[PDB]
């Protein structure tokens, strides 16, 4: 019986906790991707930095969701965080594809949450998602798409050379 | 037959004028709360300042609603402003509870207006409420909730001491 | 039995509360005048700004009266605030005449309060009114008089042109 | 089969391309209005500048729509741009009325697009329109309304004098 | 019967309006080229920026022609703007070739206009074209020629790698 | 068969991965503690900030371990992250005791790792632990001990008052 709770569905509260777990798992996957590219037998600093930055971005994501949960009077409930799907992530193209699939999953979860909020007529939740999540995802997915396109353009018999050039000329280091 | 009016329901126009009266009444209640705590036999400067600041916040609220009314081609209609519910507001906890109830009433009025706008398919009104009102209310109610919790933690046989400490260590002065 | 009260008549206390209501009502009238001139079918920004500034001036007026009430040990008592006399205020000359009548009413109320204080031999009240109210009113009424004179000079068959020029060349925008 | 496309209706994609053509046509109309008032036999610099600035505003509009189209995975499709409705635009009042009608058409197209997005449950599109278009239109239409009101106030037997004063005292030059 | 018109042929006036339409169409083609390279499945930022900058350059071109038309007493006449020749522009080399052909067309139109002005003994028109157009075109065509040469040097079995390197090392981003 | 691996036991490699999981779990517990104290019915900002800062500290811990793992040629292996032991953490004293027990567990794990490294004669590992972990833990545990002592000193019948004062006067906010 939270003293501040108003127009906040128990369904949305539960969905927010689920989304928090999804972001914790996503941040975890990027942590893994980040250090994989830091291995001496992979060594692509720009790629490592790219994923480590995304791990931080997802952390800000669940921290923002957690803050909002408390602002609305909801109660945070944490569950085990599932380990990443892979121990090794292949080459840059393979890793970027995995990252892309992860973002699409996150984006669908955000869209599902927004639809749920809309169904429960919760304009504050809608505004929150639109302001801090929806466009951020679209921009990120667009960026990954651009990266995949350039990596594919740099593929072929000399993909190794291409992978090196991409990390050196497109990614920050 | 306003030359600029477009997709602005007469129902929303009326609801906006009603909301303006609600904010005028809210600002009035905070003016009363502000000076009550300025009385020599109450003397809690931090509490007085807290409510006087909220009176200013509600004023900005109705001024923004009034500006929007004109931007949409609506016409402002003013009614008598009902005096505050109390002449004396008790102790800090009692006043904060009254303030909390007032904000919840304001917030429900905002949610009702948003639902009305949604029913009349008025995206500009929705955007306006989400940008300048909805989150402001949630943050304020959360803050009042935190205050009530600390005041309750400082209650008991030495509530007087607690009330003094709260005004001195939590509220601005 | 206020511990600080000294030489403060219950009559003056009551008159101060009445004056506070008069100023709240005056500020309300200027709020209405301000937004009326902000209407798309009136659109005289300089005039709107002129009245909105006066609304702020009257607010400072009742806030000062309220502060003084507490300094003297009096107790603020609020009543309903009567809505403005008009929903639409006509043209600049009509609005300025209404504003002038309002200020003369306020000024007479201040003079009546001063006479009451003088009759109850309350020099602090007298000093308060002379320092923060009496000259402010005289200057404002003089200014409105000057405005009415120029508006009358700009009247006639081309009053519309005159009204535009006055707002553009005399009023701030 | 865009690799980044997610929750983006082919209907919205098509409507966005249509809206882009509408903005290209609007920018074109303002280009025409801008130079018409630059003619030696019209010569109203402030009016010319007003419309030339709007031409730039509409350009930013279609460029933003185009950028969003690509962010969502949609594909830009361009069509012929219809020439302006008039070769000569009359006097300031006539031109401002045409501009007003154009903005109302643009605004209705934006509202129609928003309704379409809402029907296809596309919160990103909604957020995009609310953030960069809806309020911009309302403010602009309000401004044009104010201009028409002042121009009408300056009309009559000495409309020429009025038109000159308006360009000199209200419009930037 | 323009009061300022002097030594300005109706033929040149007409040719200037035609050239304005040609530049509007050119700017339109570059807008299309610009966003095509912004597609997630093309993603060559440097190329996108190159063409978007040219779209701005052509806009300045027709705006300058329009200004001159009015300075000479001529009257601007706008026609429909034909859509770009292609919806998709292929790879960087294909797009640059299209851009080159477009510039050569523009340049021939400028040379034709200059010859017309020379035939009508209009030294002001000649000076105008030489000062703001002729050398700008020559420099641009030279630059595109250099680009095509480098792109051809980077062609072959690993053209994809070449295209990426060109965008990264020659074009601005 | 890492090309850089030298004097790095597979046992230490495994223990480092285990320790990384322990730190991930610790950071998770502090995230939970942090937001629990952010609840409107707990509301102790200084306490919330204290734990949120520790969550960041543990993150830096596992990131440093991960970096070292790669520097030595080891391979990071991630496992599920167990959720925190409690959903609600009681009062400040209860939470600080839990935090203290957690740090002692972490410290014992560090001491066990150091003993393992010593047994495998790995001076680099020893130096790493001494430089970035051992003293940091001792200082933190000392600090928590001091906090528990002051909280106990502030206990009794007016523990609520004590808890408020501690958060206000000892913890940062």
């Amino acid at each position: 019986s939270s003293q501040i709770r108003q127009n906040y569905s128990t369904d949305v509260e539960a969905a927010v906790n689920s989304l928090v777990n999804l972001y914790l798992q996503a941040s975890y996957t990027y942590l893994s991707l980040g250090f994989y590219f830091d291995r001496d037998d992979v060594a692509l600093e720009g790629v490592s930095h790219f994923f480590r930055e995304l791990a931080e971005e997802k952390r800000e994501g669940y921290e923002r969701l957690l803050k909002m949960q408390n602002q609305r009077g909801g109660r945070a409930l944490f569950q085990d965080i599932k380990k990443p799907a892979e121990d090794e992530w292949g080459k840059t193209p393979d890793a970027m594809k995995a990252a892309m699939a992860l973002e699409k999953k996150l984006n669908q979860a955000l869209l599902d949450l927004h639809a749920l909020g809309s169904a429960r007529t919760d304009p504050h939740l809608c505004d929150f998602l639109e302001t801090h999540f929806l466009d951020e995802e679209v921009k990120l997915i667009k960026k990954m798409g651009d990266h995949l396109t350039n990596l594919h353009r740099l593929g072929g018999p000399e993909a190794g050379l291409g992978e090196y050039l991409f990390e050196r000329l497109t990614l920050k280091h």
